[PDB]
């Protein structure tokens, strides 16, 4: 139902970046027309997983540099959070 979980494979662009912005493991912001807004990654969701890498209970800022450090394609498990 409404819990099952996303999967988000978004492609950075020629900036290198995918569009959005997170806090506290969670999605805040979407940036218009982005690779993010395009493959439908939503928020009030949480980030679970980045290209296979379980990254729950890891600091925003951990998940930051696993997101900056990527290759072009990032994939993100995402699941409804409250
Ligand atoms: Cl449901």
């Amino acid at each position: 139902g409404a819990m099952d979980p996303r999967t988000i494979t978004m492609h950075k662009d020629s900036t290198g970046h995918v569009g959005f912005i997170f806090k506290n493991g969670k999605i805040t912001s979407i940036v218009k027309d982005s690779s993010a807004a395009r493959n439908g990654l939503l928020t009030e969701h949480n980030i679970c997983e980045i290209n296979g890498q379980n990254v729950i209970g890891l600091k925003d800022s951990q998940i930051a540099d696993i997101l900056s450090t990527s290759g072009t394609v990032v994939t993100i498990t995402i699941m409804p959070a409250f």
